[PDB]
C-alpha cells in the first residue's frame, strides 16, 4: 500500500459545495430518496502494487464500493445485481473514469480535478452535468 | 436545410496539421496503409427540420459515410455487417459523438470543437488521444 504518488490518491470527504446532482441522478433512472442529496460521501484512493484502489463510502446511506483498477484497463464491478464496466485513466493529469452500465444503456464520465487540498468532481451522463467538491481528510 | 445556428455546423476540410492518428489507427486495431495517413476528408454538418446530417467524405478512398442524428438520441450505422452505436451530444458549444463498436468492444469519443473558421476534431480511445484540424471550404 501507497497513499502518494498522484495528486488525485487520499481521502477526500463532501462539502457543501455541489451543483445539478439531483438532475444527474435522476438522469441515471435511480431514485432520489436512496441515491441523491448531499450526504457526506467518502473518496479514498491508494495504490497497491500495479493497481490501484478507490473506496466509494456514504455512511449515511451505510454503502460502500470497493473498486480495483489498474490505468487504462477495463474494469468490471456490480451495483446490487446490475454490472458496471469502467475504465479509469489520466488526461490533461486529471485522473477520468469511463462508467458504462449496459443493462441500462447509461454511459457516464467522471474526471476528478485537483487544487491544492481541494478536489472538484464533474459527473457526465447525456447532457447532463453535475459537480461535487471535496476537501482533504 | 439549415447550414447556420452551430458553431460546429459547416463543410469542413481537412488541413495539414494532424496529430498522434496513426497512434490512435492503430490503438483501434486497423490497417495504417489503409487508414493512417492524412488524406483529404471532408466534414459537411447541417440541420433538416427535426435531425442532423453529418457527411464524412474521404474522396482518395471512395468512403461517404451519411451519418443522421438528432442530439441526445442514439443512432446506428454499419461497419462490415456488424452494428455501430453512435450518440451526438452538446458540450456547451462543441459537439461530441460517444461511439461503441460492439464487435470490438471498443468505446470511441469524437469532440468537433471550432475555434475558428477553424475546426479541431479529437479522437479518443482508452488512453490514446489524436487530433485533427479542419478549414472551413
Ligand atoms: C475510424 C475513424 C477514421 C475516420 C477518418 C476520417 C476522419 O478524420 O473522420
Ligand atoms: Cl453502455
Ligand atoms: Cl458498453
Ligand atoms: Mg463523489
Ligand atoms: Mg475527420
Ligand atoms: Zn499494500
Ligand atoms: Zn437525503
Ligand atoms: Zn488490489
Ligand atoms: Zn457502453
Ligand atoms: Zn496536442
Ligand atoms: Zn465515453
Amino acid at each position: 500500500s501507497e497513499w502518494t504518488g498522484k495528486s488525485w490518491m487520499g481521502k477526500w470527504e463532501s462539502t457543501d459545495r455541489i451543483e445539478n446532482f439531483d438532475a444527474f441522478i435522476s438522469a441515471l433512472g435511480l431514485p432520489l430518496e436512496q441515491y441523491g442529496g448531499n450526504h457526506k460521501t467518502f473518496h479514498k484512493i491508494w495504490k497497491e502494487g500495479d493497481h490501484y484502489h478507490h473506496q466509494i463510502s456514504v455512511p449515511d446511506k451505510n454503502y460502500k464500493n470497493d473498486v480495483n483498477f489498474k490505468l487504462n484497463e477495463e474494469g468490471t464491478t456490480q451495483h446490487n445485481n446490475t454490472e458496471i464496466k469502467y475504465k479509469y485513466t489520466e488526461d490533461g493529469g486529471n485522473l477520468k473514469a469511463e462508467v458504462h452500465v449496459p443493462s441500462r444503456n447509461k454511459v457516464i464520465h467522471d474526471e476528478y480535478k485537483v487544487n491544492g487540498d481541494e478536489l472538484e468532481k464533474t459527473y457526465k451522463v447525456g447532457d447532463v452535468t453535475a459537480k461535487r467538491w471535496y476537501k482533504k481528510s
